[PDB]
DNA sequence: CCGACGACAGATAATTTGTCACTGTACAGTAGAATATAGATGCGCATCTATATAGATGCAAATTGAGTGGCCTTATTAAATGACTTCTCAACCAGTCA
């Protein structure tokens, strides 16, 4: 988590292995962060990376509350992983 | 004259393609993993074997010292040297003489 963290905070660089035709030209710092309550999330290790960047952890109500995050994983299997 | 079939042209739904709106369903930590077997290979330990004896013994020459057995001219004389044996070893009285 600490790691996709700062690959999602900082600016992304990516080399012509890759064969980019667009940039990935996201990143910032969020205000908010909402999790299931896996163990990763519900920590003092992710506590203490809240804290210190601002932000405030979430705890999601049921699986289906989040789809925001698990959808990207049936699209990916049917876009990409199946193939 | 009446009926049937082919040429050419004309109109038409089936077929295929495209577009559009509504929808069932997967995203939700998760099958590489557990449990037998045979079959080959390697290290360890025991259980023999075959060689190698030097010490002891028996025996058979090879002298070696120590025995034993068999074969031989003689009688007189003389001298020389070395020995043995035997015998003997009185003392004063009586008759002359310068």
């Amino acid at each position: 988590v600490a790691l996709a963290l700062r690959h999602a905070i900082l600016p992304k660089r990516y080399g012509s292995e890759y064969k980019l035709h667009c940039e990935w030209g996201t990143y910032g710092k969020p205000e908010h962060f909402y999790t299931d309550g896996g163990k990763d999330f519900r920590s003092n290790h992710l506590s203490q990376i809240g804290a210190q960047l601002g932000f405030v952890c979430h705890l999601r109500d049921r699986p289906s509350e989040g789809g925001v995050v698990e959808r990207p994983f049936k699209t990916l299997n049917d876009q990409l992983f199946s193939t």
